[PDB]
């Protein structure tokens, strides 16, 4: 199916952008959405992972403490493999059955941290969501508690803006009223919907 990358920095806000598209009724693939997925409440592998590791793995809702995990695996890299082992599985497998499901003209990839191939291998078109530096850096701090200078290491070992940006088809600048951001993504949306039907052609 037509396929576009949806890729940002850390602290474009990009799960936002991603959002509105699946308002529009796109499918959005997201390997860090279908990681959670796989380790809900009651799931075998959250029931695998606190058998093994400790009650400490689940919180009074029934949801997995993901610090507690962490700190097993930083204390005991030896798990990594089994946790591995458990996991890489379930997420294959949810992976493919939301591609499998989905019946929309063209899928979302929200592309992850880890970037070691060519977009180009799964995408057909690649959308870059930009926000200025002190932006990211700001988005950095408020979602995940790290200090500026800790964000600012992350984001110089990430590619570089100026580098996102050459590899874009298109931008989106996720700045400014949320309801002119959302009406970029629906202009997006038009230019994917016919470039969908031109592939299909
Ligand atoms: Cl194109």
């Amino acid at each position: 199916t037509y396929t576009v990358a949806l890729t940002g920095g850390i602290g474009s806000g990009k799960s936002t952008v991603a959002d509105e598209f699946a308002h529009l009724g796109v499918t959005v693939i997201d390997a860090d959405i279908i990681a959670r997925q796989v380790v809900e409440p009651g799931t075998p592998a959250l029931l695998a992972i606190a058998e093994r590791f400790g009650p400490q793995m689940i919180n009074d809702d029934g949801s997995l403490n993901r610090r507690r995990l962490r700190e097993r695996i930083f204390a005991h890299s030896e798990d990594k493999a089994w946790l591995n082992a458990l996991l890489h599985p379930l997420i294959q497998q949810e992976t493919r059955r939301q591609m499998q499901a989905s019946t929309s003209p063209y899928l979302l990839w929200v592309v992850p941290l880890l970037v070691e191939n060519r977009l180009t291998d799964k995408a057909d078109r690649i959308l870059v969501v930009d926000v200025p530096k002190e932006t990211q850096i700001e988005r950095t701090i408020r979602r995940d508690g790290v200090s500026r200078e800790h964000a600012e290491h992350i984001l110089a070992a990430q590619a570089t803006r100026e580098q996102r940006l050459a590899a874009a088809d298109d931008v989106i600048e996720n700045m400014g009223s949320a309801d002119a951001v959302a009406s970029h993504v629906a202009r997006l949306h038009d230019k994917y919907l016919m470039l969908a039907s031109q592939a299909a052609s």
